[PDB]
Parts: C-alpha cells; structure tokens; sequence
C-alpha cells in the first residue's frame, strides 16, 4: 500500500472541511449510472483533481437522493489503467472515515449466463476474484487494524437483507424482465475474452464478467461497510466459433445509454431500503 | 508500459535506414524454428544487441522466403526471465510501424489432449491467458490510439483462412499424421506443470500448454496484424502419479530438433498462403 | 530476484562462524507447530533480525530433534504481507548452502474435501500453485547454474519414501482419526474465500487451500532439497449459500492450539524417517 494512514485522515478533512454534507450511503457508478448525480438535491460537486491524494481519472458529488444522504464516484479507477489496487480503493477508505455505512457498487458486464439477455440487471450475490488468486490484493501489504483485520472473511459480502429488498422494488417498478441474481468475476482486461476463456469462466460458476467493483468490495468489508451491487449486462459473451458475433465497445456503451433511464430509477427506490 | 510512442518509432527509424528490406510478413521463431533463418534469401542479420531500445537477449534477419518479404525474430523473449510484457512485445509493435501485415507466431508446448504425439504440430485456433486474468497484460496502462483501441476484442485472434490453407498445404507435403488443432493455454513458468495443475488445464479446455506466445498475440491483434500460430508437441505432460515419466528440458530440445527440417518446410510453404 | 548469490553465501558464513550446529535436515513451522523450537536438545536460536539479509517477521533455532540435526524456522514468510517471492524463500537457498539435504515444510489449511474435519493432518501429495501460473514465482528472473536448471521438473516434488513411512508413524502412535492424503492449492489472500471460489478450488481438484508453501518447495526442488509437507485442517470451508457458519481466524488459531501435542510429536517421531 502506497498511502499513509494519514493521507486517507487528510483527505477526509479537507472534504468535511469543504461541504456541510455528512453522507451516510456511497455509491460507485459503473457503466450507465454515469447520469445519476444529476437526480441529487443540495449537491455539491468536486472534480476528482481538486481532492488532495485522489487518483487521476471524475467527480465526487454529495447529495440527497430519495431521502438519503450519498456521496457518488462519477467514474471509477480501474486496473487495466495502470492502477494498483491501493489506489483503485483508496475512496472507499475515504468513505468510511467520513461516516458512511453503506457502500452501492455498480458496474457493466457480458453475460455468461446463457438465459441473460442484453439489458438485464444481475444483483451480485457473490464473486470469484482472480486477480487474488496470484496475490493482486488491495489488502496486500502489513494490515492497518484501525480499519479491519488481517484475515477478514468475504462469504459474506454481499448484504442478503438488500437483495432481497431489491426484488420487491423491481415488483413494484412493473418490470416486464427478471431481476438476475448471481456470480460476478472479475479478471484485468482490457482486452475481451476468447471463447476459449468464456467457456473456462462459465465453468467455473460466473454468471457475469467485468474488470471492476471485486476490489472495491473487499476494501469495504474489510473496514465493516454493508455492501450492495449489481451489473447491467451489456452483451452476451461469445461462446462458440461458429458465431459471427463479437464483442465491441461501441455497443456495450449504447447498452448503458439505454439502460441508463431505467437504471437511476432502481437506485433512487432502493434507497429507501437502507 | 515503459516505453513512449517515439522509442518505437526511432527503433523502426533505425532499421529503415539501416537495411533496404521492407517485409510484409514477421516470424517470431519459437522452439525448433530457429533455424529458419537460414533459408532467407538477400538476407540481412542484426543482433539484438545492436538495434537502439530492442530488449536483451538473439537477431533480426530480414530476407526473401518463398516468395515473400519477412522479418524474423531468431529467439524470443520470456516473462519468465524477468521481462515485463511491455518489453516482451516490443518488437511486434516496431514490425507494425515498418508496414508488416502478418504475424506469425510459433512454440514448443506440452500435449494436454491425450491424443497428441511428440512432434505433432497443433494450430493454434485459440488461447486462455492465464497472467491475463489476474492484470498481467501488454496493454495495460493508458491506451495509445496510434496503435489501436482500448477494449480489443480476442475472440477472433487466430485467422480462419490462414488455418483452413494450413490444412491443404499439409496434405500437399503429405505427412503421415495429421495436422492438430486446439487451445494453447499460457502459464509464466520456468518450472514444468505437476500432474494436479496438468489435470486442472486440460479440464479447463487446453490442448497443449506453455510459456510464450500469448503476450505477442494480444499486442499484434491490437495493432491491427493478421495473425497465425502453431505448437511444436514437445513432450506429453504427466496426467497421473503412477507414472514414471518426468518432463525435462533436455528431451523438449532434441524434439525440437527432431522436427526442425519438418517446421521450416511447412512455414516456407505456408508463405504463400498469406 | 533482490539477492546476489553472494547474499546467500555471505548469509550462510555467519551462521557457519556463530553456531557448531550442522543441520541435516530444515522445518519451516507453520500453524500449530510453533512450540516444536522447545523439543530440540543442545539448542541455540537467532532472533531473525540478527541474521545478516534475513527478511523481517521470528527465530532460527538450531538443535537436535530425535537424533537428527534440525534448524528451524519458527515463523515463516508470506506474499500476503507484501513479501515478493525471492524474499519469502531466502532461507531454503541459505539452508541448501548450509548442508541440509531434506525440507519438512507446515501449514494449516481450509478443508475443501468434504470428507475432512477440523484437526486432520492432510500429508501434500501435490500442490496447484495459482499465483504462479500468472508469473508470480521465485524463480523468475536470470536462472542460478549454481543452485539449479532453468526448467526444474515438480511432477515429484513431494517424496513418496517419506509419505510412506508418515502412515506407518501414525499407526504406531493409535491415532483414531486416519491420516489424510491430498492436493493443496496455494493463493494470495489475506482474505477467506467466497463460496463461489470454494467450489471453484474443489471443482479444481484441491483438497485443502492455504496462503504459503508452495513458494517453498519450488525452491527447495530447485535447488536438489528432498521435500515433506503437510496441512493441518483447521476449518471447513463454507461451500453453499444457506450456511451460517464464516471463516475466521480466531477459531482457526484455536484449531492449531488443541493439535499442536499432536503435530510435535508426530514431526518428532517422523524424524527418524529421513
Ligand atoms: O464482455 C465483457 N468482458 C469483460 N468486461 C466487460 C465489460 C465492462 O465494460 C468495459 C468494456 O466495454 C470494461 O470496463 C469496465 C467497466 P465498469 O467500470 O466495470 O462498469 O469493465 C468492463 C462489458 N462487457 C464485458
Ligand atoms: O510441458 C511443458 N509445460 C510448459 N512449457 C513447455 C514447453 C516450452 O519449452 C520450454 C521448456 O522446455 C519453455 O520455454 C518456452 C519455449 P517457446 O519460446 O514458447 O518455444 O515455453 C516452454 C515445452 N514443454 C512444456
Ligand atoms: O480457509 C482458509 N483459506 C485460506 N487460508 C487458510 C488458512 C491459513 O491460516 C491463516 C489464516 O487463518 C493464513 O495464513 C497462512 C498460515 P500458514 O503459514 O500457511 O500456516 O495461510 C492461511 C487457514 N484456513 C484457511
Ligand atoms: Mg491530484
Ligand atoms: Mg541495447
Ligand atoms: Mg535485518
Ligand atoms: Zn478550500
Ligand atoms: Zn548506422
Ligand atoms: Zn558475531
């Protein structure tokens, strides 16, 4: 780890020192939640590059959202970018020392599962992590025990009161498709996988494949956060050769924007489950 | 990524200026290859040691083979030898700035289909990447648009039409066994597999099994190159404890140099299928 | 690699000058096998931080076991604490240069076959070393002639003579439990595995899964050392969703306390073995 226990105490300072807002809720907005800091009242807005310590990028908005208080990460860090997961998380730490409770961690994945469908909302009910496998770790380095313990446990991660709440607002939304539940792996990328990879992947039990939020998750049990997330799948990976598909950029990002309305009305009901 | 857009570009200036050869094609020799250099027409050698930015070491023949202009890499380059991906790659990125429009990539690996043979030769039609999963990736850091995309799909990596001439230009040199075809899958090394990670690798989908390859793949397909590869089947990887075989450096070699008139033969024929 | 061969050699000089021991025979002590150190006869400890370029904890303590001359590591290294590789490992290659022929290396670990209880001793018949399929390995870098080959063979890493006579000591001690047998996968942690990954791991073929050894014993083969290993079981890991019970490390420690009159004298007695 590259940050002193100080850095993270000077940069909470400097925003309790800036802005009256105490959130108690923090959300990390994957790919399609990029819009909902445009649905908080009283907002306060701080590009990434005005926060003493943050990483590079991205905005940190606070604000009231269907009557709770937040804090939202308007864009991520992520690994393929060069970052090392001490800086990935550094924000999460941050949260905690400013009071937050709960951590809603979003993000954008292909679906493995094969009943999935592009538009889908999968709620992560657990993870495979495999860059921890090799050692890649954000806890990685002498434990700070002014935050958790040495060896904290991830079975379980994902908060079940939570997701369970999540369906019955989905009810009550009316929406035509399921909610998904399941399995979110996550590997460095950037490149997409081979269909080779995706069939590995899906044997191994994921049910969806993202290069994000797993690191996020276990900073945040680790210093007692409750945790919340869910991926929109973006496209169905492919799983044969004689497919003519393949996976693209260009239209995971219109999947996002098409799920973007859909998405923030999710998040603004669910906060009234926490 | 170490190295800067200019460093690539100075290499390539270099050996523009040095050599009046402008190859279409780069071979990067694997195990049993080596000696391909030799069957260049017009050629031209440069040690590594003498071209400004290249990695230690191994030369850089430039000539006329069958009919095409190519440039090859008589030796290769290892993660582990220590050498980041960045470095292993260099190369093919410098093979793109001097106008090359084909890779072709080739190794010695162990047989995890039980049906392979020392000395069979298997297409690559695909790959896992191990290191990948957990960040280890040429690409990572920030994107360089000059040379492509940040997300660049894999799925289509091995060309399709350079295999199916594969096949008929081993009919014509009419070998008695049959040309292979399957999933490479790439581990870091240098030690060889134990019998439960052999089990674990052909159980996640992987014909034949090594220690390159892989990291020139990702960086050519991101470059825009057309890309084949095939494995040298140098020995057949323990599957069970009751067995008294051993993997060893010292047979792989002389496999290798069992089917070495056999590779250079096929890959000079194979020139004019690109 | 961080350390010069002369490193090693300057390392193993002192402890030749400071002590008259000349041990045959190296244990690195892993959970529940820390108060072994008490059993040796004629002994003589060096805090680690005495020790020219030993890595930071910790106490080698050299001494008579059973007739056999022993130096033991009384605390060992992990990745998990930030240490690369080369550091966790230093003192296999110092011991190889002090005489020692044999490595009897411990652990405690979570059980993955179903079939195991808290407080079984699991003799390692193989092991599945994930970090280094991504390259993480403390062999990585320039190759040692001087210690060993280049590609170091691990289908036999764990001496089959020696698993042999383990089950004959254990008949002779009555024990009522039976000795266990099995594959032991290594991974970074610090954190506890999720269900989802449990599955993964025993879907991989491991018995049991730990955070250390394998480092060890890929540089004990290296360099010519014979190897014994085993896991103390102490948990079960959590394999499904409707389980309450959660991985933690108090209860692990307290496993490793009501087996540790059992580990010592099984070790002891298997002393004479080698
Ligand atoms: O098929 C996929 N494989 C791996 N990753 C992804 C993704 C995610 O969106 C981007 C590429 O389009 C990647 O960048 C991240 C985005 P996020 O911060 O996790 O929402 O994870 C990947 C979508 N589909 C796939
Ligand atoms: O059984 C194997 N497992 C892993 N790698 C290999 C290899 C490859 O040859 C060398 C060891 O003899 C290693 O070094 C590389 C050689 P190449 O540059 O990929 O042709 O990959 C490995 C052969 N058999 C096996
Ligand atoms: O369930 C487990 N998963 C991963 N590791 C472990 C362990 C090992 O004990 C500690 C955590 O309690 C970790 O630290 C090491 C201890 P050792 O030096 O290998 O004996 O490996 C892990 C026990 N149970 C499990
Ligand atoms: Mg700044
Ligand atoms: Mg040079
Ligand atoms: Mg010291
Ligand atoms: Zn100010
Ligand atoms: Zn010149
Ligand atoms: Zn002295």
């Amino acid at each position: 780890n590259g940050y002193t226990y100080e850095d993270y105490q000077d940069t909470a300072k400097w925003l309790l020192s800036h802005t009256e807002q105490r959130p108690q809720v923090a959300v990390i907005c994957g790919s399609g939640l990029g819009g909902l800091v445009n649905k908080l009242t009283q907002a306060q807005t701080f590009d990434y590059s005005e926060i003493p310590n943050f990483p590079e990028s991205g905005r940190l908005v606070f604000g009231i959202l269907n009557g709770r208080a937040c804090v939202m990460m308007q864009g991520r860090f992520h690994m393929y970018e060069g970052y090392p997961f001490w800086k990935v998380t550094f924000p999460v730490r941050v949260f905690r020392l400013l009071g937050v409770e709960t951590l809603v961690v979003t993000n954008a994945a292909g679906g493995l599962n094969p009943n999935f469908e592009v538009g889908d909302i999968m709620l992560i009910r657990d993870h495979i992590n495999l860059p921890g496998f090799s050692g890649e770790n954000p806890l990685r380095g002498p434990n700070e025990e002014r935050f958790g313990v040495r060896f904290p446990a991830m079975s379980d991660a994902y908060d079940r009161d939570m997701r369970q709440k999540a369906h019955s607002t989905w009810k009550q939304m009316g929406e035509q498709r399921e909610l998904q539940e399941g399995t979110y792996v996550m590997l460095g990328g950037p490149n997409f996988e081979t269909v080779a990879e995706c069939r590995l992947l899906r044997n191994l039990g994921a049910d969806a494949v993202g290069m994000s939020t797993v690191p996020e998750v276990i900073v945040a049990r680790h210093c007692g956060l409750r945790v919340f997330g869910f991926s929109l799948i973006t496209n169905k990976v492919i799983m044969d050769y004689e497919s003519q598909g393949k996976a693209n950029h260009e239209e995971v990002l219109e999947a996002g924007k098409q799920a973007a309305q859909k998405l923030e009305q999710f998040v603004s009901l669910l906060m009234a489950s926490i």
